[PDB]
């Protein structure tokens, strides 16, 4: 039940730190014949790297994709330590590659005729290492489509979103790289809420993978709706990256200058997004600000049907 | 036509850098028998201090209040230089006091039986100097009700509001002072929009002072509505401080920890507002987030009628 | 036994946080008819402000100078808290002025025909407040002769000297002020060592004040010679300011650009001294780097004889 | 005339940005049967990476070592741009490996039974990338012996030495890595001066390689003795790393905590060296503070004789 990519599919590399949001992202990416996932690499944020790698293997096992090249990446942020303080996935059916993660990225990028899109959904540690170590491959990277950041209001500190906060230095390197970026930050993901009726649509999709996703969403309904945020349904974060790859017209986007703060007393990890063109600086990212929520749900339902 | 404060009025000191927003603030403050303005002191942000002092004198002349103690304050921010790059007020009918501005503040605060509310509407330079120099008077300061800051999105840099940006060090000292604060930032002032029909109500008030305010608003309609902000009407900033003094129930408020960033690469002048209680830090300000816009207009109309 | 200043004496204001180094400084300043001390103001660093003020009163009592205007200054640094963690002076014979310290400074500076030299020997908190609050008096300040800083190697943190570290913001304001500065930092004070034979010369001076100084030096010999510093004798810090006022030819000096670091992770409170002209920035201080140690001792002995 | 390492030699990797100091370092390293150079990798600081790689090839050609694995490294610092603004070496006789530089480092480190010493003499960019990307190899790195830093007084900015200043982020990562470090900073290299008579000793060594070194030193005598530094002879910087590997007893060393400043206004690139144990922090580097200069010259003369 592996989905075969079209020859004309967008080649991508998925760099992720799964828990559960990432899991849904991987499930959506691997459901689409419009995408060609060349490899999965793992990052670490608030779980040990052994755990995120194991979780990636469990997700790939769920999807019967033991053929997917997978490698564990950096064990900690570039210049800081990890910040360590649900429903069950199947036990892994296979072992990961022992190959170094950015070596694996370079191999796939070098070998791909078509420039590759990097899709990180955790801290940007591995992406930064790749950018800094393989300058000759930048022309073979189409874009970096990342989940991270917030154009003003953080969810980890008042100024910073979690993925960026974990490794501000890595994020800084990404935004300075000159490679095209699409930033899917909290501004859009806060709007990507799943309602009860949306979960029931997903649960009605007649395959095991949809059942897994619906269970994850049930869990999010209970534990990802702290009333202080004022959510009606549970937001989905990481899957917004895949939705943008598949149907970018779902999104309100603007080309902006974005800087990552690495020096402030209170603001380390902030993405400073010049939405109102106050700085005069050249835009370095496509920043997503809103989405067609119903269209997003429709896309998820359509995607998961591929596993029927 | 001077408005006589009630014996039970709230004593205040108005510290301001007028241009035109401040002018409306002073006009509203001096219209109310519920407030007792003890002095006016001037700060400087994007005009020379000679100009802001002259403008304060012109406003007080408009209001026939040459009795008001007025003194020019600091000529520049504490640790930075000024950032220097409309309709007409009457020429001044009187000279300012030569007394030092924070000496004048201390005199009035020391002499007031009732603790005094400081009401800054420009950079916080003079307020910080007062706080640091007169620790023995902190118990005689009720509150600092300031226009400044933004809980995430600036209007001068992407992270910072103008008044705070001009003098982040001064602002930092204010927020660290332990004196109660009400912060009227861009979050609320962006909502305090004046519509065409609101201006026409004000213009219909049968006195010269209302005519002046309506002319200022006409000007704001043309030049303070850069379409990028997406305003329907022209926002009023500084007058929100006076509205909070007179009718705080117009506002949505929350007790928050607020820190001022003075060290970041991209974020100097940001007010970091912990609206979602992520830091565990004790609240040091009442932050205003929304207001009853129609109620705000009604208050302005009622206030200006005092000059009939 | 008060020393009467010459009409042609250098007017000075002594701003200090005594413990014992400051005490010797005040004793030397008040011994010289070449200096005219207009007032003493107190700062606070690692003792409560009540203690430094009391100590100033005790020193002035020792010297039979209850006529000296004295006032306690700021109770804490501008943007930080105090860092709180010997032989006995006489009990105070008089009370301090209740006048605000920078108001007292302004009064004396305004009243002095001759521009006044400010001589701080503790954190620069009061000096910064004066500079920022009284811009119109800058032309009546000759120079600021301060004990503080180090051109590379701190004694409190690896990068910072104590006085600057206590209040980096205040120090920053001083060095940005445009008022001439002489910086007597650790580079020179480390060389200003008092040997056993020097103490015995001082002790032989036939008056009570010299006896007090010799006792202070005995104490320094025991407790101010941590072997890690590699001192042969006990350094005298604050008195180097007075020695520079009286006999500047004792010193090796160079005009340098100096910046105070207020933003770094590890370097807050550092004085960045461009001794090797690497920055291209205009010099803002006379920095002292070495002294004629024997000449310094000779000056002290000559000074203390004035109390005979 | 290749020098064959002893089986018991110290394995090293030389990471360098040659101009001329590095050249002398490579010449000394490759002269010693006590060292086993596994590879040469190039960094870039104030010359384009094509130039430093070419220069490394020219040095290896001089030494008849076309067998040495050599690879060009990062083309720019991690989070900053390069800072771009003598006698002749032979034209290269061979091409470099096309292999990625940190992949080459990992290959040699993984293959070496004996833990390897990394010896950087330029910006620490490649070393940081290796540390962050290959955590599993840290136990196979004996030590990092680097030329860089200064315990208080910089040669590029007042606070920072050049190699660290070029890439403070990389340096920060090195000092945080937990791998043993020997820091050969300006404190020691300033003392490593070559006198006229020392050059003439070297020139008398009867082989072409010594003649080359003497010519480089002649050049240094003219252009590396800006009188502001107060040098008597021309300092040698990078070769101090090799001297420490061969004869560490030439040096005065102390175990210190060292932090790299990446956030300050004036102090970015500073190495903050806690020589006086003020911070309580655990030591992370052996810092060199002085050397036996004559012994250093004697070592150089003895080394260059290996090419006879
Ligand atoms: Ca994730
Ligand atoms: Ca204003
Ligand atoms: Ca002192
Ligand atoms: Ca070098």
């Amino acid at each position: 039940k592996a989905i075969r990519p079209l020859a004309s599919a967008t080649p991508i590399i998925l760099d992720c730190d799964p828990g559960h949001d990432d899991a849904i992202s991987l499930i959506l990416a691997l459901s689409s014949e419009r995408l060609n996932p060349l490899a999965v690499t793992t990052s670490a944020g608030n779980q040990t790297p052994d755990k995120t790698l194991n979780n990636a293997l469990r997700i790939l096992t769920l999807l019967n994709r033991a053929d997917m090249p997978v490698a564990g990446g950096a064990v900690k942020p570039l210049a800081r330590e990890l910040i360590i303080a649900g429903p069950k996935l199947p036990d892994p059916s296979f072992d990961p590659l022992t190959q170094n993660a950015i070596e694996l990225m370079a191999e796939k990028v070098r070998q791909s005729a078509v420039p590759v899109t990097l899709v990180p959904s955790g801290p940007l540690t591995n992406i930064a290492l790749f950018i800094a170590n393989y300058p000759e491959l930048h022309s073979k990277v189409e874009r970096i489509v990342l989940m991270g950041g917030a154009a003003g209001v953080g969810n980890w500190t008042p100024a910073a979103e979690f993925n960026i906060f974990v490794d501000p230095e890595a994020a800084d390197m990404v935004f300075k790289s000159g490679i095209p970026i699409t930033m899917c930050g909290l501004d859009v993901t806060h709007e990507a809420q799943i309602m009860d009726e949306d979960i029931e649509r997903i649960r009605a999709i007649p395959n095991p993978v949809a059942q897994c996703v619906a269970e994850l969403l049930d869990f999010f309904m209970i534990y990802h709706r702290d009333p202080k945020w004022g959510f009606t349904g549970a937001p989905l974060h990481d899957p917004c990256t895949i939705a943008w790859l598949l149907k970018p017209e779902l999104f309100t986007a603007q080309e902006c200058w974005v800087g990552v703060e690495t020096k402030g007393e209170y603001t380390q990890g902030m993405t400073v997004v010049d939405r109102y063109q106050l700085t005069g600086k050249t835009a370095n990212a496509t920043v997503l600000f809103d989405l067609d929520r119903q269209g997003f749900v429709d896309l998820i339902v359509d995607c998961l049907s591929a596993y029927n």
